[PDB]
């Protein structure tokens, strides 16, 4: 009587401030499945440039970083993980992002789907530099 | 085709409190809050449902932003306010609260989703900040 149906659960996805992304595994890429508009916001990119696509090309020129190899590892055991990465955007400029990602296994398909969120710490990571120098 | 368990996967996996709350009257009574809500008022579900948010404002009211934010939601319009109020335990936080109406055709119900963030330490840095550079 009182509770949310299943529209409001994508009103609560279509309104949140961080990036929200679905990807399923083939092989060595995870592809994007779904983004949301805070996605979009957040990297540059559109939605139908990157959707079934892999998220690296966030990464940039930027490889080797050890939150990547931790990335990895917690996907192939299966586990949840959070890393903040160096990533940039579709005009160049640089973001620091705090990336969780989730497996879900969804019960339609008993298939393992990837749930993505992009939170930009970019200004306090900046911030704390700069108290840290006064 | 993003189900509903996979979107309700997205909202439980969100770093921020996110709740929908319906109006009734001059009240809008939480209808639903995840588990980064719970968190970050240190309420449980179970305690504060079916209640308006305003609790959280606790001994403190007339805030101005409280006011932007009643004309804004008259108003049908989004809005964020950061806005000081108190967990459980009564501890004192910076809530980066964003509102976003929904629109929808199908029921006649009027819903609101908050987005609420624990923005303390940036607002303890900018002020800090701020006062040493002078
Ligand atoms: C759901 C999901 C979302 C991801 N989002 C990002 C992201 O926003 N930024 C980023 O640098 N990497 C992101 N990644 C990580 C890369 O897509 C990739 O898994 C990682 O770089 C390790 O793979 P690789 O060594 O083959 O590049 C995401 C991964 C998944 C599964
Ligand atoms: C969806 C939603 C979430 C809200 N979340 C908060 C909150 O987390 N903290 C808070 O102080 N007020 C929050 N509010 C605002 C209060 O519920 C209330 O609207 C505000 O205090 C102005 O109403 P009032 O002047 O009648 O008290 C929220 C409002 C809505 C609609």
């Amino acid at each position: 009587s009182h509770m949310i149906n299943a529209q409001l659960l994508q009103s609560m996805v279509d309104a949140s401030n961080d990036g929200i992304v679905v990807a399923e595994k083939e092989g060595d890429d995870t592809i994007l499945i779904y983004v949301n508009a805070a996605f979009e916001y957040l990297t540059g990119y559109s939605r139908d440039e990157i959707l079934y696509q892999d998220c690296r090309f966030l990464q940039g020129d930027d490889h080797d970083q050890l939150g990547i190899a931790r990335i990895r590892k917690a996907m192939a055991e299966g586990r949840p993980c959070r890393e903040v990465l160096r990533n940039y955007r579709k005009d160049g400029s640089a973001f620091w992002n705090e990336l969780s990602i989730t497996p879900v296994k969804s019960d339609f398909d008993q298939r393992t789907y990837f749930i993505g969120i992009q939170k930009d710490v970019s200004r306090q990571v900046e911030l704390e530099r700069e108290l840290a120098e006064l």
